[PDB]
């Protein structure tokens, strides 16, 4: 953490947020390579997503995992606010999917083991995630995978990675990441999210309905969990012990639990 921009050189944009930019950086009194992010007061406060951030923040400090996206810490200008994070060298899963068009079976199970296991980890800190995203996670030098995004919740856009609980306004719980894995289990192996529509309304009815398709060559283990996750009811959803202990992913995982 540092006090002011003037301890970091600022780099390349990483990346460019609907809320500001982020930037490679690198603190100059330790040389130490890191990612920031710059944000603008105005327009947090424009959508009220201000208290929303803090909040995201105080979260975020207190997740120690390989598995997800370190915060050094943070300052502010004003008008900007300015984060400190883990730099990702290997990029975002997404923008990997992007260049492998879909994943193969092995690396598929390594990232739900490598997710399963930073979840698990969340749980254990009664920290529950909000819908996760391929953009929203990235790559470390190891190529291990990373949760980068904040949106964390304490308390028990597109629509294409919320559970029907939250698209319905219903009650949520933790359930809702293994919808998460769900969702990613099988976009990893398509190419594309399971509930794809070229309409927002069209989206919504075939999540609500659960309503999704196998191409041919998913095979019988990916589909079996898959569909384990995809439950609308949120009960009937196994729990992550149980996806780490599924016999595709022990198959096919190269990490363990």
């Amino acid at each position: 953490r540092q006090w002011a921009l003037e301890d970091f050189e600022i780099g390349r944009p990483l990346g460019k947020g609907k809320f500001g930019n982020v930037y490679l950086a690198r603190e100059k009194q330790s040389k130490f390579i890191l990612a920031l992010k710059v944000l603008f007061k105005a327009q947090l406060e424009k959508a009220g997503v201000e208290h929303q951030l803090r909040r995201e923040v105080e979260i975020q400090s207190h997740l120690r995992h390989p598995n997800i996206l370190r915060l050094y810490g943070y300052f502010h200008d004003a008008t900007r606010v300015y984060l400190i994070l883990e730099y990702a060298p290997l990029g975002t899963v997404y923008r990997e999917l992007q260049k492998l068009s879909k994943f193969d079976e092995q690396r598929t199970a390594t990232y739900i083991t490598e997710l399963a296991n930073a979840l698990s980890y969340c749980h254990s800190k009664r920290v529950i995630h909000r819908d996760i995203k391929p953009e929203n996670l990235l790559l470390g030098s190891a190529g291990e995978l990373k949760i980068a995004d904040f949106g964390w919740s304490v308390h028990a856009g597109t629509l294409d990675y919320l559970p029907p609980e939250m698209i319905e306004g219903r009650m949520h719980d933790e359930k809702v990441d293994l919808w998460s894995l769900g969702v990613l289990c099988y976009e990893f192996l398509v190419g594309k999210p399971p509930f794809e529509a070229n309409t927002y309304q069209e989206t919504y009815k075939r999540i609500s309905r659960v309503e999704f398709t196998f191409p041919d060559f998913v095979t019988e283990g990916a589909r079996d969990l898959i569909s384990r996750l995809l439950k609308h009811n949120p009960s009937q959803r196994p729990m992550l012990r149980e996806v780490l202990e599924h016999p595709w992913i022990t198959a096919n995982s190269s990490k363990p639990s």
